[PDB]
């Protein structure tokens, strides 16, 4: 095993830089989120009155607490309290440094990192996103970006280093063009007809379909064996694809054979393996089939690797923990149900949860293991299956990625307005009213009812601003030409945009103000911020160079939106109208009624007893194609996607009750699906992307694309700086009393001792808990004062014997800061101490993140991580651009949101602080929903449209005339917004990965 042994040296060697920046990133972030929100979850909802906590609706677990202004509220009869319980399994805080790098590895991880932000802003406050945003881009996108490149780099070097009858057969070969046209337009045409196929269809629909397939049948069969007999068979045998072409056909027939229609219910939708017959015709389709082709043939070895990786660890998982998941079911197991849902006592269920984990979701499969087992051989095995089963699932991603797509007075009049509106004063003036305008959409919230000034103030503000922009395009027609103004792509986003403005404020002022297009166009006000992106240099180069990929973009949707119609159609047919369950609504809460009680629609008409029986379906749903493609994103984005497996498995019959793991097999259904419809329609796009960028990068000359001119002298300038190999040495004067401390100075020993005490310093930092003991507070404060003082003393000592010559190191003024803020942050909380009028801990927990500068002192120490900060500062303004960009879009849809949603229940996704009614929270949300984190739940909601999820009859909310959402609208929104976002940071993704390159 040496040869192994050598090769992961040299692969940690490659991962030692990496491992280290993520090591002290996290470990930085977890002395900041400990300091800054330490014993703060504890919070919960305690009865004013042996004590009463509330629950969350919807929810057992207790309502965790604010105490601030901007924090979580408590209801009436409660007051909150610092209750020695920390939240879901107590196993989730920042109340030491242990948890508080859990916690932040989850934050890293992204696994349910929803969560986490939700209860911390609950707590702590609103203002506290910063963190969050600040980990989420610094640690989580930047972190798995370079670990991206370094595999990528990794496996990069490993490459370099590396009669009647012969009458028929003359007619039988006609094969005229029209022919294969005539068998495409009947596959086309059998598919669209297998696209109807709903829930409640009329007997003569299902007739339909019936002669429909049978007579589709017909044909393929009449062409199977007028082709066959035009040849022998010692031919036509001879290629896979007409054996693929026979093994569909004979399982067509031998389907319709049988009178139990679909055994499996598959053998109906069998049929539609004949869709990858377009690859003949399509390269797109041919070079998908090309992808799994070396999924199966060329990586096969890593394919079975995964495989073996995948099956030992759940067979592992199932030999070690099931005899406890049986014996403590009712531990973690739901309050109703007598097993826990995702467990491990059989090895379905534990290659499930291996799965699940390789699917990025592990903490709470975490969390009741170690409630129902040892805590030590959960977090072995989570833990080293998350990073080795992601490892290997990311190393095969890249593998197939390369491997693959690798392989008169007018004209005064004109002339003048032409050389007014060229003035920069002009095109500034523009700029800051476009500006203003963009950020004057966030006063227009929900809580604008008890606010009347605010309504009449941004009225008549849109009302000066509507004519402001009607004189401004009309000084730009009457400067340019018609020609050049219609040809360019702005000016129509602007002509647009200003035509909406001007025909909603002609509704407003004339009649049919309220009726249903009228108000649609209102809701497209949210448009009005995309005018900055013509006037901003950088969003603009940025939104051309993803225009320039628009072509292959739609080129690859569609090739996803034909093979995700695939699995649609045989989710359809599979369980179409078998979803619909029998709950128990009680107050605001309910589970299905058990089997005894209740076992059939019917039954829930007979036992409606107390009247609190509804016969309701899940959300989301195969009950035609359009759920069918909305549960299909759901489970691809891995979000909604356990409760549809929920419903799926809990189904027997249309008009039957559900049943506890009825179907305990149709997980496999959506395995196959996150599979297929997941790793490589996702590998197709994000090659086809990469080729794009090569191209449209290759072709025009310009590379570091997403920057401007006056960004590209300013990265001119700082790669100059970066890499400066001459430097001016510093004299050493004569006077003995500082040749003395130059003498000591320039002994390698100096900084030793520094670095030896900055990190006893952080060590200090670490040891501080919660609810420590007075002591060990002292003590820490006593060497808190010890550090500072002795870190002010050399930085003086050091600056006098250089005297001016102190400031010419770039990083000594660094240095300088930190010590000077260290001190000013002691001597701010020695003067808070006193009275000082009235202070809260928060405040003095802030002060105290001056400490920090003494650890990130250690960078100047590193070895490749001042190199990653120096490329991160690199990139900074296209990733900047790119940021806008973003930004804009959340802007966008924030507006969106904020204007369609504020009057929706709060269910498990929406509460009170992540609602959509003020700007803040529509913000939080957006940002949220950014990562594809929540938006099932967020998207939940507005899918109800009527009882019992609803009360449509409910006083006020007349957006649906009721409280609850249009899902037209809502799935629109968000699956929008989740493919824009995903382009959007693929766009952030590649601008890092290409500077990392250079
Ligand atoms: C959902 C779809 C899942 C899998 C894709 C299967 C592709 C089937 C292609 C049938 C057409 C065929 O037969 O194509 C033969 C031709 C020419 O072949 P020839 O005449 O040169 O010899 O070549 C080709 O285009 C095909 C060559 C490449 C094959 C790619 C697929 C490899 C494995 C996929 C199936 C694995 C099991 C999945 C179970 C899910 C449940
Ligand atoms: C992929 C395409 C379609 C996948 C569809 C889902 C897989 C199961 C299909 C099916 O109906 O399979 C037959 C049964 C279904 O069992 P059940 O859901 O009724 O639950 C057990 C309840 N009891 C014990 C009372 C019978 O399962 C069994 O025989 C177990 C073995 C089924 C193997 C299915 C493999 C599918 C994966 C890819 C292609 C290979
Ligand atoms: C953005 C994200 C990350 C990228 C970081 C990139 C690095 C940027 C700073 C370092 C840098 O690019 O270098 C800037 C210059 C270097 O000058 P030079 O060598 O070219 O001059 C040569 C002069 N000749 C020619 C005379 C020899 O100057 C310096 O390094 C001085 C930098 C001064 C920074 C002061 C910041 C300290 C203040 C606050 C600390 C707060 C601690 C608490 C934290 C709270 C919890 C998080
Ligand atoms: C092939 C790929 C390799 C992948 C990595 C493999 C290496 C890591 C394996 C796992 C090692 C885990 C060691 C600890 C084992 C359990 C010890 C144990 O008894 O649990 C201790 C705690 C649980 O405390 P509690 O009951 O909630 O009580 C609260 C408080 N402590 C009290 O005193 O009342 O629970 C803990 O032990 C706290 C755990 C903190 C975890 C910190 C984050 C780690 C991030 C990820 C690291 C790996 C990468
Ligand atoms: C990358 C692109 C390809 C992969 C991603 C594709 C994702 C497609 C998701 C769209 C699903 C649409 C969907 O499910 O429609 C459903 C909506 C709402 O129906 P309803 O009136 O409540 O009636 C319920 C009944 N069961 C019914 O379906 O009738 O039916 C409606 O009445 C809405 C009509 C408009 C739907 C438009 C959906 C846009 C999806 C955009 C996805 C890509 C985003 C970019
Ligand atoms: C959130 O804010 C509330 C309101 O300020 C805090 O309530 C207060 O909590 C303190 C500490 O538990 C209570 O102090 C104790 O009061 C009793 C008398 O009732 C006294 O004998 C003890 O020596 C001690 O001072 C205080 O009474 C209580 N106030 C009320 C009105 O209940 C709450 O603790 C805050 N929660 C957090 C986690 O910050
Ligand atoms: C919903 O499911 C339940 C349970 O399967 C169905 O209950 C069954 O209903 C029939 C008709 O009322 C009952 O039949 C009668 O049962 C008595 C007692 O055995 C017998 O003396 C009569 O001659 C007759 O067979 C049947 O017993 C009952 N099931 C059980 C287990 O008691 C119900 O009909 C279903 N509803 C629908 C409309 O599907
Ligand atoms: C068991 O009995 C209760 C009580 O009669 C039934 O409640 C009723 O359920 C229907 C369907 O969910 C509700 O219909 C809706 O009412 C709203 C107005 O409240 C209306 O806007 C909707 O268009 C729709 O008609 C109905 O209101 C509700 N009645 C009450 C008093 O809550 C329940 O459906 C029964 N369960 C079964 C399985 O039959
Ligand atoms: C992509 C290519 C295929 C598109 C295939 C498009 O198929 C559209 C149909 O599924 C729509 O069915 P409906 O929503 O009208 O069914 C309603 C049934 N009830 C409510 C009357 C019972
Ligand atoms: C043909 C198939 C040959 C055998 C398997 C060929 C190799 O399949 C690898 C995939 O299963 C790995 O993907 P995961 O199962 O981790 O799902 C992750 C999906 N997202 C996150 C990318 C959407
Ligand atoms: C990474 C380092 C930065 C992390 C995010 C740091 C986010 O800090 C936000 C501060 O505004 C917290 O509030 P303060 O303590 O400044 O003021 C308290 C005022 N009230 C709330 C009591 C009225
Ligand atoms: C361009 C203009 C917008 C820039 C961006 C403004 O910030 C947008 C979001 O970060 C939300 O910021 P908030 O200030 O709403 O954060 C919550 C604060 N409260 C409401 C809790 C006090
Ligand atoms: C279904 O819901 C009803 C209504 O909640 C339950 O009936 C009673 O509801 C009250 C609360 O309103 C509880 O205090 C009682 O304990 C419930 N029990 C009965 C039978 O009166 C009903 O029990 C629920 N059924 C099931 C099987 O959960
Ligand atoms: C880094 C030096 C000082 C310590 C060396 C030990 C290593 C293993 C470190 C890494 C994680 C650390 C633990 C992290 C958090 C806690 C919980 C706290 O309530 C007491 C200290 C304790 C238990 C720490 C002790 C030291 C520790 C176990
Ligand atoms: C029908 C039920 C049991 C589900 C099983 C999966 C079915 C629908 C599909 C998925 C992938 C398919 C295979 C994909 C590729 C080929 C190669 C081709 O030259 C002959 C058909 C064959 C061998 C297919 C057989 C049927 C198949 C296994
Ligand atoms: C609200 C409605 C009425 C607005 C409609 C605006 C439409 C007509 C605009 C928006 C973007 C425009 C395109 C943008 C750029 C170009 C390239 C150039 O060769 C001129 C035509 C062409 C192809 C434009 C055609 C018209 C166009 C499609």
């Amino acid at each position: 095993l040496k040869v192994i042994v050598g090769a992961l040296i040299h692969s940690v060697k490659k991962l030692a830089d990496v491992t280290i920046l993520t090591i002290f990133c996290l470990s930085v972030f977890a002395l900041v989120g400990l300091q800054l929100f330490k014993g703060n979850l504890k919070n919960k909802c305690v009865k004013n009155d042996p004590d009463i906590y509330i629950n969350k609706r919807g929810t057992s677990d207790p309502l965790l607490c604010g105490n601030g202004s901007d924090s979580g509220h408590c209801p009436d009869g409660y007051i909150c309290l610092k209750t020695s319980d920390n939240p879901d399994f107590n196993y989730t805080s920042f109340d030491s440094f242990a948890w508080a790098f859990l916690s932040l590895f989850r934050l890293m991880t992204q696994d349910s990192w929803e969560r986490l932000y939700q209860q911390t802003l609950r707590t702590s406050g609103k203002i506290y996103m910063i963190f969050f945003v600040l980990v989420i881009f610094l640690g989580s996108f930047y972190l798995v970006n370079l670990i991206l490149a370094v595999v990528t780099m990794a496996y990069e070097e490993q490459n370099q280093a590396t009669w009647v009858k012969l009458k028929t057969i003359l007619f039988g070969l006609v094969t005229d063009p029209f022919a294969e046209l005539t068998i495409t337009l009947c596959i086309v045409v059998n598919t669209i007809f297998m696209a109807m196929e709903h829930h409640g269809m009329s007997p003569t629909f299902e007739a339909m379909l019936q002669i429909g397939n049978i007579v589709f049948t017909i044909f393929f069969t009449a062409e199977m064996v007028f082709k066959i007999i035009a040849f022998d068979p010692y031919y036509y045998f001879q290629k896979k694809w007409n054996i693929f072409d026979c093994i569909i056909v004979t399982v067509s027939l031998l389907e319709l054979g049988v009178a139990k229609k679909g055994s499996l219910s598959v053998l109906r939708s069998f049929r539609l393996l004949r869709v990858f017959k377009l690859a003949k015709s399509w390269p797109t389709l041919n070079t998908l089939i090309k992808i799994i082709g070396n999924s199966v043939g060329a990586l096969g070895n890593l394919t079975i690797i995964l495989a073996i990786i995948v099956f030992v660890f759940a067979l592992v998982g199932k030999q070690l923990l099931g005899e406890n998941y049986r014996n403590n079911r009712k531990n973690i197991s739901a309050p109703h149900e007598d097993w826990p849902r995702w467990h491990m006592h059989d090895f379905f269920h534990s290659f499930l949860i291996v799965f699940r984990i390789l699917c990025g979701e592990w903490i709470e499969n975490m969390w009741a293991c170690m409630e129902v087992g040892q805590k030590s051989i959960c977090l072995i095995l989570f833990l080293t299956v998350m990073v080795l089963g992601n490892l290997v699932v990311l190393n095969l991603f890249i593998a197939l990625l390369l491997n693959s797509f690798s392989a008169d007075v007018g004209w005064q009049v004109r002339k003048t307005c032409y050389r007014i509106v060229e003035h920069s004063w002009f095109e500034s003036f523009i700029i800051f009213m476009i500006l203003l305008s963009s950020g004057s959409l966030a006063f227009e919230d929900y809580y604008l009812d008890q606010k009347p000034t605010v309504k009449a103030l941004l009225e008549y503000t849109d009302r000066v601003f509507t004519f402001i922009f009607v004189f401004e395009m009309l000084l730009k027609w009457v400067a340019y030409g018609f020609k050049k103004y219609f040809t360019n792509a702005w000016c129509w986003l602007d002509f647009l945009i200003v035509n909406i403005s001007l025909i909603s404020l002609t509704a407003k002022i004339l009649e049919y103000s309220e009726v249903a297009p009228i108000k649609a166009l209102r809701t497209l006000r949210a448009l009005r911020p995309l005018r900055a992106l013509s006037r901003f240099e950088g969003m603009r180069v940025v939104v051309d160079a993803l225009v320039g990929a628009i072509p292959s973009i739609m080129n690859v949707l569609l090739v996803c939106l034909i093979f995700w119609l695939i699995f649609s159609i045989m989710g359809v047919n599979l369980f179409a109208g078998k979803f619909w369950r029998c709950i128990n609504y009680t107050d605001g809460e309910f589970s299905l009624v058990p089997l005894s009680i209740v076992n059939n629609k019917s039954d829930c008409k007979i036992q409606n007893s107390t009247g609190s029986f509804f016969w309701v379906n899940v959300k989301v749903n195969f009950d035609n194609v359009a759920m069918g493609y909305l549960a299909l994103l759901q489970v691809a984005t891995f979000k909604g996607w356990m409760d549809i497996m929920y419903a799926a498995v809990d189904s027997r019959e249309v008009n039957m009750q559900p049943k506890w793991e009825d179907n305990v097999y149709m997980y496999l259904y959506f395995v196959i699906f996150i599979i297929f419809g997941g790793f490589f329609t996702l590998n197709l796009f994000v090659g086809v992307i990469i080729d794009n960028f090569n191209q449209q990068k290759k072709k025009l000359g310009g590379q570091d694309i997403f920057m401007t001119e006056e960004q590209k002298k300013y990265y001119n300038a700082m790669k100059k700086l970066g890499s400066k190999k001459p430097q001016k040495p510093i004299p050493r004067p004569l006077n003995k009393f500082q040749g003395f401390v130059f003498d000591i100075v320039t002994r390698q020993a100096f900084d030793i001792t520094i670095m030896v005490l900055i990190c006893l310093n952080m060590i200090t930092m670490m040891v501080e808990t919660d609810d420590q003991s007075e002591e060990k507070t002292k003590i820490l404060g006593k060497i808190n004062q010890f550090f500072v003082a002795v870190f002010t003393g050399e930085c003086v000592m050091k600056m006098f014997a250089l005297r001016q010559y102190y400031f010419t190191n770039g990083w000594n003024v660094f240095d300088f800061i930190v010590v000077v803020l260290s001190i000013a942050s002691l001597i701010f909380s020695a003067i808070l101490k006193s009275l000082q009028s009235y202070f809260s801990p928060t405040l003095f927990r802030v002060i105290r993140l001056a400490r920090i500068g003494r650890i990130l002192r250690l960078i100047r120490a590193a070895k490749g991580i001042r190199t990653l900060l120096f490329a991160l500062m690199m990139s900074l303004p296209a990733l900047f651009n790119i940021g806008l960009l973003l930004f804009l879009v959340m802007f966008i849809y924030s507006i969106f949101g904020m204007s369609s949603f504020p009057h929706v229940r709060w269910e498990a996704g929406i509460d009170d602080m992540f609602n959509f009614q003020t700007f803040a929270n529509s913000m939080l949300c957006l940002f949220q929903i950014t990562t594809s984190a929540g938006w099932d739940g967020l998207l939940s909601p507005i899918l109800n449209t009527g009882p019992p999820y609803c009360d449509p009859n409910l006083p006020n909310s007349n957006g649906t005339r009721g409280d609850c959402g249009s899902p037209a609208v809502g799935i629109i929104f968000f699956t929008t917004y989740i493919i824009i976002s995903f382009l959007i940071v693929v766009n952030m993704y590649i601008a890092v990965i290409l500077e990392n390159f250079n």
